[PDB]
């Protein structure tokens, strides 16, 4: 009576002695009841009770809720802003970016453009299209030396004919071709009687020195009839005595089938049986393709 | 003799009618006969390993000095994905390249006058034509020498006039004209004229009579209006009083061109009295003015 | 029971229970406390722990955290604003380039490699072809922007002032002449004026000494024929020469041609045409032409 004879859990009595039942998590510390916190799991008895512990840089409490400090992601939100601000996502032709290989390259026309051995871009050097007499003269565009000067020779027959007089003669003659003119340089020669008027004929069908050809003696006026290069020449006329020199008019009259005709006329005449012709050069513009 | 023992108690203990009971707030509860800590729900707390513990995802968190902390591996992915981009990526383009740091679009600046993007999208040079100057010209597809420069033919139908020591007279003639490279050639026919002086000038009047497309200017010499002694040659002219002509060797040359009139000098070589002259054919040549 | 004192009620307790002066009390460490008259858990401050929903619970931001198998775990929606921004760059981005394109992995700059002898960057920042002057060999040349024919090849005038010499069978003598020289295309023209000389023979040589007398920009070598020093019969023509001994001249026709050029002396042949005795010659003006050598 007035004593204590029974007790409600977690108190219990045995033989006048009271003890207390504890689950895990409650324990004895010195003489006192305490919360038991095995290990280090962020819980601790500190500042007068039970508290939770968290790295101060990574976490914080807001209205007593565990929260993440925003300064956690700063290094990430920066390293990505440092890109979104400027980077290449697409490329326009001639550029092409393979979104998968992360590889960019360029579309060049191989015909016009190429890459240096030094990895540079440069224009394909193309040989220019040239028509004779324009040609590659030692590296550059120039003038074919062959157009400017070509030397040959003619060994052939010169035929005179004028109102019923006829004779031939063999001559040896230099030929020069220079730009658009040809020059036949006839030596002096002897022949027979000439008429007041007549034709002198150079037969190029035979006798030109290779690689020259009969067609190479065709005038630019082809086979028209002309009075081209009209000049005055002097011819010794005689009957075996001292020749008398007669002035005569000579010109290029017409070219036909590789035979060039020169007219020889004017000056009045004289009975004679032999003629002493001088050297005469004959020039005319030459045919081309 | 007696001992009644415990007769009173302090909180959280109390005693009523011989029975002692213990008061509990929230968070403290009876498990069986044992006092226990109450953990409602699943908030991360738990009774384990002998007592109260906190439970955390062991890949995302760890305990350092008994403080909750993020594992660095939690970020490992992020740091390598970003690093794999950092080490090599395009941030800026320099001309002719251009980066639009907004639309993330890269292209290229070109000069369309010389360069173009072809049909298939490649980069071709603009196939053009070389700047040529007459007499150089496009000869059927290539850079060549213009045919009109190499040979052009025309005609002159007009008056040659003679003048010398009071003698004056005119003759109508027609002549082929050949222009070849930088020279002109006028091909005069033999003709009949009148008395001549020892010295005198024969004049060709190109002011009219040239046949299209030739014009008077086309007969100007490269030495223009200068006085010269060009192409000096020897010509034989027949002098007569109506009888058999005597042929005098005279000296002829191109003297001067003036306002579309070409003047030739005819001089030297002796003289007789006469009233009629017989001129041979003469071809007159000189270098041509060019623009 | 012969036990002096018979205990009734509770006469002893164990820790954390204690009796003092017949009262019983319970010792409490930090973390356990009284609220009203009840045993209670003390949670100083705000560390995320709280008594609520009937007992002890932990509190976390419901956006950033969640519980799984009763474990604190990171929500996914907290990393999603990052895995997207990144996934959005991983798709389309340049990691490397091929020439003429070149990327500096350090400066993160993309440039273009160009050969500057063929390509330029105009004043607009455009890639354009450098207008290159092509290889031209005289007489082909730059004629006001175009590929044309050099005016100096088409025509040049100058002058020779020097000595003409006659030689033939003991006969010999010289004269000073002033002559024009015209160079047209591949020909040279020497326009000799009329001069007076002395005794000529049936055949002989007229020599023009070009070693001096040429007016700049001309040089002795510019008078070398295309056929160099060959002996030729070039441009043979007929000239009339007045011969006399004081009184009335007789005009003799002779044959002249260019025969040979050698060491700056052009030699003309003069022969043919019959002969008379005489001490004076009147030469006409005579023009002389031949193809000119070239480089
Ligand atoms: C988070 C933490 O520190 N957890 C420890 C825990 C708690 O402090 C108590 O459980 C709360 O009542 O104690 C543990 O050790 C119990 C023994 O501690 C011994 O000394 C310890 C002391 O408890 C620690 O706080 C201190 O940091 O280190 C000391 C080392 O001497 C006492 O001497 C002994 O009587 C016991 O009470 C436990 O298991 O409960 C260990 C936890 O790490
Ligand atoms: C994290 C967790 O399990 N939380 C539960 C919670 C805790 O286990 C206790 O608070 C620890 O003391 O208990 C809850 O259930 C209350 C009843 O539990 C009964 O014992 C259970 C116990 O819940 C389990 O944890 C244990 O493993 O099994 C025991 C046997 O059933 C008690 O016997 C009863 O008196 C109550 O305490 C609670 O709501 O508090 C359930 C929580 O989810
Ligand atoms: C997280 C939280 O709410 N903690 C509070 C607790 C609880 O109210 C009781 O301890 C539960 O019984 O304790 C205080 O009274 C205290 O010691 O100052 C206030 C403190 O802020």
């Amino acid at each position: 009576n007035q004593g204590v004879t029974s007790a409600g859990a977690p108190l219990s009595i045995r033989n006048n002695r009271m003890t207390m039942g504890l689950n895990d998590g409650l324990t004895l510390s010195g003489n006192n009841l305490a919360i038991r916190l095995p290990g280090n799991t962020g819980l601790n008895i500190q500042n007068g009770g039970l508290q939770f512990r968290f790295n101060t840089d990574q976490f914080q409490i807001v209205n007593n809720n565990l929260t993440l400090k925003t300064t956690v992601f700063d290094s990430i939100n920066s390293r990505i802003g440092a890109i979104e601000q400027s980077y290449v996502a697409s490329a326009v032709t001639p550029l092409r970016l393979n979104s998968s290989t992360k590889v960019l390259d360029m579309l060049i026309d191989s015909s016009t453009l190429e890459i240096n051995s030094s990895g540079q871009l440069t224009v394909r050097s193309t040989s220019p299209n040239l028509r004779y007499p324009i040609a590659d003269v030692s590296g550059g565009i120039g003038m074919s030396p062959n157009y400017r000067f070509r030397q040959s020779m003619w060994i052939g027959i010169v035929s005179y004919s004028g109102s019923g007089l006829n004779w031939r003669v063999q001559v040896n003659s230099d030929i020069f071709i220079v730009d658009d003119y040809i020059h036949i340089c006839l030596p002096a020669f002897d022949g027979f009687s000439i008429a007041d008027g007549g034709d002198l004929s150079l037969n190029f069908v035979t006798g030109l020195l290779p690689p020259l050809l009969t067609g190479d003696t065709e005038p630019a006026f082809h086979n028209d009839v002309v009075t081209y290069g009209a000049q005055t020449v002097a011819i010794g006329l005689s009957s075996g005595g001292t020749p008398q020199y007669m002035s005569k008019n000579l010109w290029v009259e017409q070219w036909q089938d590789g035979v060039l005709r020169l007219r020889v006329e004017g000056g009045g005449s004289i009975t004679h049986s032999n003629s002493k012709w001088p050297a005469m050069t004959v020039s005319y513009p030459r045919s081309f393709t």
